[PDB]
């Protein structure tokens, strides 16, 4: 699942954060099928570029509607710390973690958070060490018969040293061999991690001077995780209001973006995603693809057909389309590019597929 799994030990504010997330999910324009699950929802991603494009294509009294994209979050369910005696405690949690692309761990930083982080990390490490032991045995046999498997075996040898020292796969230095191994065997500790420091509202936006948040930032550096500071209670309260009123009251408190939006943006980065747009008089919409996605696959997101039927596409940075004043005007300015099947989409690109 192209989603962020939210985890938390008892009483850290996770259910409160999910009251907010479930409310936000009821605002979505399009729902991924996975959201049928009560534990899966999305947070619409606010993007001012949509409104900028909207003004560019508004004519007379007509204004095209805007459709934002979103980031999917899963409430990871399950007891975390098992006995490892074959009884099965903790198995459901691991199974759920396997299905998400990134992990966001809620840590309580208001009346030890590092202890919670280590508890979860320890269970993920134990599962990964077992996976590595199984792969080392299998790969060593396969490599003797097919040298093409050797790089994965050598990457696994290195990761095993790293994990045996209690370090996550995500902080192991990158290399071609490690990349091939992790694509085939997606270790739990290789998933990007966001530590969500839950604080009292007075500590927003960065938990400055809050020793618990500072300790979380220190641990994050060691674990290769990013940090987002939110007040779950505040987010739940704001989510009950209209977006306009919530923004005004937030600004009155000297805060410029909700914690849910900050979390959504952190999740977007963790999942290595980028936004591209389709824009015209009828509609302006934001689409999401993984960084590295080429024009054809991008086109496939808009219309399945277009991927195979893809011949070429007009592409222009949203800011240049806005600066020009429209498609006809951007063409005249020579700012509209015709890109082929080899083109890697860039964040902010506006695309119109030919055929
Ligand atoms: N002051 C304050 N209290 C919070 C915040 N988030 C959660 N709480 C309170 O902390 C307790 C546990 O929150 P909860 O969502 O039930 O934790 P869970 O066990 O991780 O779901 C509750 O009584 C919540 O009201 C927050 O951001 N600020």
């Amino acid at each position: 699942m192209l989603a962020v799994g939210i985890v938390g030990l008892p009483n850290v504010g996770k259910s409160t954060l999910f009251n907010a997330l479930t409310r936000a999910n009821a605002l979505a324009a399009n729902y991924p099928f996975a959201t049928i699950d009560k534990n899966v929802g999305v947070v619409p991603l606010e993007d001012e570029r949509l409104y900028a494009l909207q003004r560019t294509f508004a004519k007379g009294e007509r204004v095209p509607p805007v459709v934002p994209t979103h980031v999917e979050f899963v409430d990871i369910a399950g007891l975390v710390k098992g006995a490892h005696k074959g009884e099965g405690l903790g198995n459901q949690f691991l199974a759920h973690i396997r299905e998400v692309a990134a992990i966001a761990h809620v840590l309580r930083c208001f009346p030890d958070p590092l202890e919670d982080a280590e508890v979860v990390e320890t269970e993920l490490l134990l599962a990964d060490l077992a996976t590595l032991e199984r792969r080392l045995e299998r790969l060593r046999k396969e490599a003797r018969a097919d040298r093409e498997r050797l790089p994965l075996l050598e990457a696994a040898e290195g990761l095993y040293v790293h994990l045996q020292e209690g370090k996550p796969a995500r902080t192991f230095p990158p290399s071609e061999a490690v990349a091939r191994f992790l694509k085939e065997t997606p270790l739990l500790t290789a998933k990007p991690v966001i530590y969500v420091a839950n604080v009292a509202e007075e500590d927003l936006p960065d938990g400055r001077g809050n020793p618990q948040v500072e300790a979380v930032r220190r641990k994050a550096l060691e674990e290769g995780a990013e940090v987002v500071v939110v007040s779950a209670r505040l987010e739940a309260e704001l989510a009950e209001l209209s977006g306009e009123e919530a923004r005004e009251l937030l600004a009155a408190y000297g805060l410029q973006e909700s914690g849910l939006q900050r979390l959504a943006r952190a999740g977007y980065r963790a999942l290595d995603l980028l936004t591209f747009f389709t824009a015209g008089e009828k509609e302006v919409r934001a689409w999401t693809v993984r960084r590295g996605t080429k024009a054809p696959r991008a086109a496939g997101e808009i219309h399945s057909d277009m991927e195979r039927g893809f011949i070429r596409a007009e592409v222009i940075p949203w800011d240049k389309l806005v600066e020009a004043g429209g498609w006809a005007r951007a063409k005249e300015r020579g700012w509209v590019r015709l890109e082929g099947k080899d083109y890697e989409v860039q964040d902010g690109d506006v695309i119109y597929v030919l055929f």
